[PDB]
């Protein structure tokens, strides 16, 4: 998170920090949040061989009784993703157990409603991403209120698409979700409208979030069927 605050400790007590592993590099890491006890939902492109989710964290680098280190037991990957385009860029991780509900631990399930949202409003995203181009990822939760652009401010990024995607950033700010956010929740008014997606390597904003609405039908039949 570029020019956001330090979060509450413990006030987005959906939030989970993933260590993505693969067979031929070092660790990654990624955002997602619980949607359901058993079901955390992340980006396509956060996929690894293994994944940890960690629940009730605010500085990862500190152990506390808060901590709930989960085991994935299957990676649901969007089947149509594209590496190529990242369309599609949505991904939900079965955990081994149900997690634990304390205060520091708590689901976002959806709304019934899943209307398509326009651009104008104010929404926040949450991550321990790095807070600069040449700056580590944040020990801390961090936070940042943001614009939701028009689509043709995002028409840059060739591969765009205002039906799949939000245009997430003002670009005369420097505020921004950045590298190591990726997988974490846009929330609109308490809701979760965007998944962090991609951007700029120099963080120039807007950035690219996956449109929640779009694939709302996806994420009921996965979530039904497992
Ligand atoms: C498992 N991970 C994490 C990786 O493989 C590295 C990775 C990241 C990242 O580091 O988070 N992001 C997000 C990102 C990248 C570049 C610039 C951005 C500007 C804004 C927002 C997000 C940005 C990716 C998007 C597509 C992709 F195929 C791979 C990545
Ligand atoms: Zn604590």
């Amino acid at each position: 998170i570029i020019g956001g605050t330090e979060s509450k400790p413990h006030s987005r007590p959906y939030m989970a920090y993933l260590e993505i592993v693969t067979s031929n590099g070092p660790s990654k890491f990624c955002g997602g949040f619980l949607i359901r006890r058993n079901f955390v939902l992340t980006a396509a492109h956060c996929a690894g061989r293994s994944i940890t989710v960690t629940l009730g964290a605010h500085n990862i680098t500190e152990e506390e009784d808060t901590w709930q280190k989960l085991e994935v037991i299957k990676q649901f990957r969007h089947p149509k993703y594209n590496t190529s385009t990242l369309h599609h860029d949505i991904m939900l991780l079965k955990l081994k157990e149900k997690a634990s509900l304390t205060l520091a631990v708590g689901t976002l399930p959806f709304p019934s409603q899943k209307n398509f949202v326009p651009p104008g409003r104010m929404c926040r995203v949450a991550g321990w991403g790095r807070t600069g181009v040449l700056k580590p990822g944040s020990d801390t939760l961090q936070e940042v209120k943001l614009r939701l652009m028009d689509p043709q401010a995002c028409s840059h990024f060739r591969d765009f698409d205002h039906n799949l995607q939000l245009c997430v950033g003002n670009p005369r700010k420097t505020k921004s979700a950045f590298k190591g956010d990726s997988g974490g929740p846009l929330l609109c008014a308490g809701v979760a409208q965007g998944i962090v997606s991609y951007g700029r390597s120099d963080a120039k904003p807007p950035a690219v979030f996956t449109r929640i609405s779009h694939y709302r039908p996806w994420i009921n039949q996965i979530l039904q069927a497992n």
